[PDB]
């Protein structure tokens, strides 16, 4: 299945935060309605935050996360979870090698804000 | 139900990150096997990160999040989600008032690291 | 927090299924836009299905689960999870006594159908 | 990523329930520790239950779901969610064709029982 794609409500503010856990330098691209609106880059084997931003989901509400290491696409896993019928998490893990920890870059998207 | 309590694997490294979305100043306490091992305080209505740390789950693996505003306990909601049978997220929302957005402090715990 | 309340897309077919794991006879009440549309009753300590129905979410899309045993309200826990940005589960556990297993009646709501 | 594989606690009773939403006859295979312990075969475009069984997770706790239609593997998606730090759902969707609804066979694994 396609992974890392989420439909948000339209024109809604959301937070996107990325953590790194790999020897490889991670590149996280955030696309909103098929336009790149953020790129995070960093390296950590200790969960360092390599980016955190507030973005808007725009008309289509389509938010896609892509992760690469040195231009090679990582394999993704994802889900969305909603708590108390209001608090949304869109969760992505990525795998840049063979160990299947899926934590090489971890991306957490949350809404609503404010 | 009790919320904000999670059983991790023993002696395991995990990340904890807290976000704020309220007029009220948020205090997030992190307890590992009933000892307070981190405390984050901060105020934001725009999802600012008010703390991020790497901790060890210790022998019991018990991780509890408590949130308060002005010394008053916030109501919590929580769940744990596992992706690819390996990547774990323990998720907490908290409500300090009456609107029920449960985002006033948002806490994300992730493991494994490295 | 209020639990057992979910917002579905409007005018959408959904499935609701209830399982029992208790000595007590479970009564599961299903409301759609604040009107009772189903009631499932049954007893099992071995996960027997006590009801499965297809319903429509109507204009408001509001679905609520309540659980009681001999007229006494059970404590609820719930969450919604979305897979592949399309497959939805709305999940309820309920606790009729003291052991905190939350499985006394378990309710799974799924959409889309067809 | 591999999907439809879950680690349960050892020697634990669990329920497995399959729903069908396709024109195609669905064959759901359940393995516990790499041995077939159940096979559900049925057809429905309206969420009918094509199998429900109680099984034991055995020493390894490994549970795998595979879905096929006329001998051809469906694409799977999955996740595990834990409520109240005790109530577990392991969730599978499967796609037998092109529409990406992932509901053609839907598998819900729950524990604990009793
Ligand atoms: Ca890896
Ligand atoms: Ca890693
Ligand atoms: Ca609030
Ligand atoms: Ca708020
Ligand atoms: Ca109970
Ligand atoms: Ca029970
Ligand atoms: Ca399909
Ligand atoms: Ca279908």
């Amino acid at each position: 299945a396609t992974q890392g794609v989420f439909t948000l409500p339209a024109n809604t503010q959301f937070g996107v935060t990325a953590f790194a856990n790999s020897a490889g330098t991670q590149t996280v691209n955030v696309q909103v309605n098929n336009e790149t609106v953020a790129t995070f880059t960093g390296q950590s084997t200790n969960n360092a935050i390599i980016g955190s931003k507030v973005l808007n989901s725009g008309g289509g509400g389509k938010v896609q996360i892509l992760v690469s290491v040195n231009g090679r696409s990582s394999d993704l896993v994802s889900a969305q979870v909603i708590l108390a019928n209001e608090l949304n998490f869109a969760l992505v893990g990525s795998e840049d090698s063979t160990d299947n920890d899926y934590n090489d870059a971890v991306v957490v998207i949350n809404w609503p804000l404010g």
